[PDB]
């Protein structure tokens, strides 16, 4: 299966990157927030 990459390179796909990034952006921000807010408080 050649040319697959050039291919899926150039076209980049369809917002695929974009799904992950979303998830992973929510997640890793959220887990943060969380972290900070914790700790700072700490009870």
């Amino acid at each position: 299966g050649s040319q697959k990459l050039v291919f899926f390179a150039e076209d980049v796909g369809s917002n695929k990157g974009a799904i992950i990034g979303l998830m992973v952006g929510g997640v890793v921000i959220a887990t943060v927030i969380v972290i900070t807010l914790v700790m700072l408080k700490k009870k």
